[PDB]
């Protein structure tokens, strides 16, 4: 869908960063009498070295991922090209999962945390089936539609417009190699962020020192709520050998087994 600036309106500002700005807005599709609540992401201008017609063609090839789609992967509703690129998707009212876990710390039970792990692995498995590599999986790029339904966003957005060292696999930090097995490493880091209720990975350690710390065998610590069964899964996502890391289909099954008896795998004061 190519959107005209008159089809949508930016009401409030939801987020802001170097990437650009996210707006909570409204969209009235052309020839329809309905107003759909959406989120508009206005990316930073002159970021990409590509023409508008080149970006548009590549985003149309990439949006083929909305077909047949997955419930745990965001659908790109529309794109609007002016001086900036504007991405329009359905509004996710609870924000990102990074903020959600930090704000509801003492109210999240083991059942929720394990279900989120399952849902993220389901969305990632789908992206792997469509052969699209995310490149930026993190708890900040997981959106909360409802506390029981989460979705992955910003997949392939970096590739579309030709740097999170603390979420990158060793081969991505050293050789800029981005496969589905490096997305597994990022997934392990993401799971650690949910398990620690939004802690920042390797806090204080400069990004410049991450690759040397990884080669010494140092990994993210074992979160207080994780039994060794859950920590071993994350620890396997951070292996040096990419092909030995688990697959998204194995992670869905492992975390589904854990979500069937959650108090056995996660120890939370409140369950
Ligand atoms: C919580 C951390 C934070 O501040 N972040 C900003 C970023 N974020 C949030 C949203 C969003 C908020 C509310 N409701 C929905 C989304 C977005 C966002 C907005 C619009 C569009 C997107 N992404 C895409 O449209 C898109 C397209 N692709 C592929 C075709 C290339 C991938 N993603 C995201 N961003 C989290």
């Amino acid at each position: 869908r190519i959107l005209k600036e008159t089809e949508f309106k930016k009401i409030k500002v939801l987020g802001s960063g170097a990437f650009g700005t996210v707006y909570k807005g409204l969209w009235i599709p052309e020839g329809e009498k309905v107003k759909i609540p959406v989120a508009i992401k206005e990316l930073r201008e002159a970021t990409s070295p590509k023409a508008n017609k080149e970006i548009l063609d590549e985003a149309y090839v990439m949006a083929s991922v909305d077909n047949p789609g997955n419930p745990h992967v965001c659908r790109l509703l529309g794109i609007c090209l002016t001086s900036t690129v504007q991405l329009i998707t359905q509004l996710m009212p609870f924000g990102c999962l990074l903020d959600y876990v930090r704000e509801h710390k003492d109210n999240i039970g083991s059942q929720y945390l394990l279900n989120w792990c399952v849902q993220i692995a389901k969305g990632m498995n789908y992206l792997e089936d469509r052969r699209l590599v995310h490149r930026d999986l993190a708890a900040r790029n997981v959106l909360v539609k409802t506390p029981q339904h989460v979705k992955i966003t910003d997949f392939g957005l970096a590739k579309l417009l030709g740097v999170p060292i603390k979420w990158m696999a060793l081969e991505s930090i050293l050789h800029r190699i981005y496969t589905h097995q490096s997305d597994v490493w990022s997934y392990g880091v993401t799971v650690w962020e949910l398990m620690t209720f939004g802690s920042k990975p390797y806090d204080g350690i400069p990004a410049s020192e991450i690759s040397s710390i990884l080669e010494k065998g140092e990994r993210l610590p074992q979160p207080p709520i994780c039994t060794i069964d859950v920590y071993m899964i994350m620890r396997k996502c951070w292996m040096i050998d990419a092909d030995s890391r688990p697959k998204f289909r194995e992670l869905i099954i492992e975390f589904s087994k854990m979500a069937r008896d959650p108090q056995r795998y996660l120890v939370i004061q409140g369950d």
